[PDB]
């Protein structure tokens, strides 16, 4: 077994001892002869070399070789020789070297993504982006669900639409456009709105659902169920005027659901009826006040998501988590919707309090 | 005057009252008296109207109708009447831009009459254009010198298979243009290679930097724009991180050199050199997006001057494999090489 | 009428545009557009060139040209033809100073030439002040010292040998400058002024050079004399550490020695036991000098002579007096316009008749 | 250990205090109680006297004398009594300037006496410098240049008669020097550095004085050269009429020239038809030049220079380029103070904070 040390590793002093790759992945570690030891060890890994014939160009005994080791193969700092098949530039080289700092070997991860099949459920602004991202790193079937026309306004958030398209359908011009963008891959249209809960009895199976059409405010709790009952995961993503949302990802009998840990807000009007009439009007007149920017960003960790859930190279960010981007500041909240037994959508079991007998 | 209910406030019965307003701006109200009262001011304006009228309209003592007027102006929840007017593609545009107490006319404008160089044309310079070019800036001036490789294919979400061999500036520009006709953009072959370079880049209300290569070209951009008085707003990514660094204005920031620091075995040191020279950033399409999109963002509120740009002396770093948004410290300070006074005066008057 | 650019101008790109001049003079233009195109003007006049011509052979609109024009006019950048045509020229550095300011340096020599300058005392400041005045070409000085040059003075007085010590300050002086420049007469007055009368002595000038560091109200008998004698006068000197030059006095234009003096409330002191020692103590005094110091105060003393006499920019000692600190950089100005009110140049005096015409 | 009186020492009653002192090195005392109190211990010591024997001729509490004397000791108003041994001196004058900034006056002389300077340009600052510091005891002066004496030199370059036109400029400097002073020893290097490596034929030396005006960019060798050779130096020009001097670089301690920024470098047009332009413009260009300027960059330069080598006083343009103006009273210092970081004399690089996490 040759190990090899990735490309993307870097080091540098600081602290009591110094750090040791980059970005999510950067290690700090305390011991400075500790850090000198892993310098040490990489460098004899640098050329893809077992663990015996690396060990016998060290300096350092022994010991310490094993130690290192251990370390730099954990983080994913050397990886197996295997991983490193380099192909002629294969358009996904700049994405190889991401899932290999991850510790997954690159070519079966897109592999996966080739065999996978995706759903957009609703092809605004964010089903747009997301199908964009998704085709560009290769998932190998896009299924377009939609059933508008490509309007005047849509030309703010929806980055994939000329001037010469208004008045043509969605999924016929982001269809023409993903396949300019790559031919290798497969995509089908469905002409179809979800109007009613029961118009999900017509989306097919697929890896994974993207939920993301603003209207109805409540389609998230329809396919929250159906995609519970129908065993189907999916993931959700939008916007509340300029807070971007993404996540729930949903993962049968492995996560929680939209409902598990019933957190969003229940909607009412009023009991006083003369004022509930006041209520209904203004909620009628309601329109959304966007920012294609926030769009975009729960777009892409939509997208990211996605592509490790396919990929199973890493944990994605929304499990069991309905997460919002601000934009008028630097804020991140994460709401939790961890699995639990007690939930009315998905699991069999009450919440009760102990009866003492005696 | 004229005020109106913005189309963008929503209204729900929420535990002792209720919510008023909908993203960055909903509003608990405790007290459901209050609430209710709240309601009925709003529903005089869903019809434009003076604050005399709409006090004889609705039938409140105008004690309580006067708070709840100052409460649905001052969260912009009604507006001016003159904000509100067409058949026009940047309207959905405009309620944001309403709901943050600005006149969306005058934005539209200030977004129409301006200028953004986009100082690399590689994945993120790239991704901002388009937001930029959609939103409505009256001209961007693309900047680059590279090829579209094969490669760039899973970063540079304009392009397509068949563009690959066609310069990066060429084909962005019939893109921006399909997307909107009304704008113009113009060409600069030219990559960045010496500090002196920067003398071919023309002046602009903002410069977009986002290239990767020299890995020291921020501190030529700052160098030169502090002196050339050139606002611009830097943005990449550290291997899987995303990053939108600080926006720079002419003194009422301070610069990229600001908050720096004087900072920390030959034959390791020999090893380190050796592995570093060996660096390929580990990076992540989703990511470029992420910074793109937020340093677009303020860009836009940047030009429109609706409200504060979130980069104003601060870097911020976006990560991917976990959630976490962290800042880091631009400000100005004062014993600062780049911008500071380095001048002293001796003379005076008796 | 051909203009034509100064030899004493640059052009360098800086910034959103660049710079124009270099010196006292220099500009920053931050408008790109406007820089390439004051240039592309400035270039129409390297030969000399009428306004018309230039604006043919500069290619760019009417409009804009103007503008150039008159920037490059405003600061003396461009300058009329004829303050330029040499043969040989002594003073032709100097000429590119005076056309800097707008000036006729033709002119400015002339004045130079024809003026005739009173050094009143000859030693070390106005020593110093005599040759920088001889070396510009003032065409006549006169010499006012009673002196002889001792061996400590030669660390002050520049201009001395060794071999000096023994003669007259006044005598030497004036063969160092014939040297320097045999084209100008120098005379010589064996005099110092012992008390007010002797003023009667010296005589009218162009400007009187007051340096003599004693007796200590000399500057007092030269006000108010050259007041009453309409005689421009420029003192300067040193208090210890510290350089001191101007008020530079102009008869009517400018204030006195005298119009900005006070009171003086606290007189000596109060208590009499302590009075007559802070008397004693400062009877002993004697002044800590520093030969650079003297250059100092004789230069800026020099330059503020030659603007008056040459009449091309404002002297700074014009109703100011200057000190230039050396321990510490540090320049003090102090106020001595007119006051209406002043006992030596003021009034005495009213008027009591009218006629009801 | 007696102490006296220095005899530079001034009293005045003024504000609520008094002034002791006179010049740069005057002080303002507030209580008029203190005031009265350091004049009494003051005539106490006009005579040199031991602290003991000084006391029992005063007449305040104890307690009291002891303040004042720390006082009038720690700013130099009363100085041991060794400092007043001379002679009969020429260098007597100097002498009072030195004890009222605490050194002894003999100490320093000897430092001058056993000197070295190298005047790296003898153009009109090197030539005033080297006067100033030859009459000052510079005990050796090495004149580095290899120009001759021309018509229009004899404006700037106090030295020159017209009889000397045509001789090498180091030649008559080193003639007019001995002169002046024939205690002193002088040579000549016949020498301009037209190239960066030609520093290396100028000889070692407690200082350079660094004058010459051509290259705009000599400076820049000089310091690089200075820096790397651990060379004390010191500067002085002009931009036209603006007189420049500073800094004085002093390698353990101190920045250099490129410790912080001016300029970065001339740039011109990316433009190619404005490149010619502007390349034609600044090869004609010659200074604008006004010999009082000379002479004041020249004699605060000396200044410094007196002030380095004799150690009794911080030299004025450490960590400072210094511009005094002479068509107004104006006077910049711009910070060159030691940067860890500099390109030149720094071993360290600037980064940002990183946060992990
Ligand atoms: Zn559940
Ligand atoms: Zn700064
Ligand atoms: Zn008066
Ligand atoms: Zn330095």
């Amino acid at each position: 077994m040759d190990y090899i040390l990735g490309r993307y590793v870097k080091i540098a002093r600081y602290g009591s001892g110094g750090l040791v790759g980059g970005g999510g992945k950067e290690q700090y570690v305390e011991n400075l002869v500790l850090w000198e030891n892993i310098i040490k060890t990489a460098y004899c890994f640098i050329t893809p070399s077992s663990y015996t014939a690396a060990l016998e160009t060290a300096n350092i005994p022994e010991k310490d070789f094993s130690n290192c080791f251990r370390f730099l193969k954990e983080n994913f700092f050397i990886i197996p020789g295997e991983y490193n098949n380099s192909t002629e530039n294969n358009r996904y080289s700049r994405n190889f070297l991401h899932y290999q700092s991850y510790g997954a070997n690159p070519v079966l991860v897109q592999d996966k993504l080739k065999n996978a099949k995706v759903v957009i459920l609703g092809c605004g602004g964010i089903g747009n982006h997301v199908s964009v991202i998704l085709a560009t790193s290769g998932i190998g079937e896009i299924i377009l669900i939609d059933n508008d026309q490509i309007e005047n306004t849509n030309l703010t958030r929806q980055v994939l639409f000329s001037e010469d398209d208004v008045g043509k359908n969605k999924t016929e011009v982001i269809k023409r456009e993903l396949l300019k963008r790559n031919s290798e891959i497969s995509v089908s249209e469905i002409a179809l709105n979800i109007n009613d809960y029961t118009d999900l009895h017509k989306v097919p199976e697929a890896d994974i659902w993207v939920v993301s059409a603003d209207h109805p405010f409540n389609l998230i709790n329809w396919v929250n169920k159906y995609c519970v009952r129908a065993n189907q995961p999916y993931i959700n993503a939008g916007y509340v005027n300029d807070i971007a949302v993404f996540g729930p990802l949903y993962v049968p009998g492995k996560t929680g659901c939209y409902e598990c840990q019933k957190v969003v807000a229940d909607l009412y009007g009023s009991e006083k009826e003369n004022i509930d009439h006041k209520i209904k009007l203004i909620n009628s007149r309601f329109k959304p006040a966007t920012f294609a920017p926030v769009n975009n960003v729960a777009a892409a960790l939509c997208a990211a998501d996605v592509i490790k859930f396919i990929g199973k190279y890493s944990e994605p960010l929304s499990l069991n988590k309905r997460i919002g981007i601000w934009s008028d500041e630097i804020k991140i909240h994460s709401q939790n919707m961890g699995r639990s037994p007690v939930c009315s959508v998905c699991g069999n079991r009450m919440l009760e309090h102990h009866h003492h007998h005696h």
